[PDB]
């Protein structure tokens, strides 16, 4: 959980971390979950 928290904080801070957490989180989740939904 600590490792996950590290990435989190980075996302909130780090530009790529945050954006990535969003853009990626959206892609992964959206694409992964949402992606698997449509395709």
């Amino acid at each position: 959980a600590k490792a996950a928290f590290d990435s989190l904080q980075a996302s909130a801070t780090e530009y790529i971390g945050y954006a990535w957490a969003m853009v990626v989180v959206i892609v992964g989740a959206t694409i992964g979950i949402k992606l698997f939904k449509k395709f």
